[PDB]
Parts: structure tokens; C-alpha cells; sequence
């Protein structure tokens, strides 16, 4: 049974949340979140460090988070430990009903990253 430590989930949608601590019961490799909420100054920076493209984020909302592996080997950034864990999300998605989607040949900004779907969880207007 992987524990997850001090994580900021805190704001993160309810349904996202309960996805994310269910992957952690069923996933073959633990992991941690890195990010959940983001504020809007910390968005603007990335927008103009060019980072990410538009002004817009599931990660304003909580609607997002990114995950970091702890693979034993230590081997952090290895693409098949992220697909291991969409697995997970994915599975801990058909339970519980939530349609989660993952960043996914993966790298590793895309790997790291789930979100709830816009479509359901749509941004305000």
C-alpha cells in the first residue's frame, strides 16, 4: 500500500482526487503530485517563458494534475513508469465513473499529466 505524502490536491476536483487516490491503491509503481491548482500568476510566467501555449490551464481550475514516479531503480523520467500509472488512472477512471484523460511514444511533460476532460468539466465563462 503506497502513502502519499503532503500533497496539494487541496482544490483539486473531488472526482480527479478520488481518481488519483484509488490509481495509487492499484498502481505497480507509487508516485507523488507535483502540481495540482495553479495560480494565474504562475500561469502568466509560463506563458511567457514559453512554456505553454495559451493563457488557459486545466490547472487554474483543479481540474489537472501531474504526477512524479518513484521507480525503485530511481529511474524517475523512464516513459513505461507513466504508462503504468495511466493505466492505473485509467482503470481507477472505469470504477468511480470519471472520464480521466492522460497526456498520451510519451514524453515526459505529457506523461506526468492528467486531467478531467473539458467536455464534463467545462472552464467558466
Amino acid at each position: 500500500l503506497s502513502q502519499r505524502s503532503k500533497d496539494r490536491l487541496v482544490g483539486v476536483h473531488p472526482d480527479l482526487v478520488k481518481v488519483v487516490h484509488r490509481a495509487l491503491e492499484l498502481t505497480p509503481v507509487d508516485f507523488g503530485i507535483t502540481e495540482g491548482v495553479r495560480s494565474l500568476e504562475t500561469q502568466k510566467k509560463y506563458v511567457a517563458e514559453g512554456k505553454s501555449k495559451t493563457m488557459k490551464s486545466r490547472h487554474l481550475h483543479g481540474l489537472a494534475v501531474d504526477v512524479v514516479a518513484y521507480p525503485k531503480d530511481k529511474d524517475t523520467w523512464n516513459m513505461k513508469y507513466y504508462r503504468m500509472i495511466a493505466d492505473a488512472f485509467k482503470q481507477a477512471g472505469r470504477e468511480l465513473g470519471v472520464s480521466v484523460e492522460w497526456g498520451g511514444w510519451v514524453s515526459f511533460k505529457d506523461g506526468v499529466h492528467f486531467q478531467l476532460p473539458h467536455s464534463k468539466y467545462p472552464d467558466p465563462k
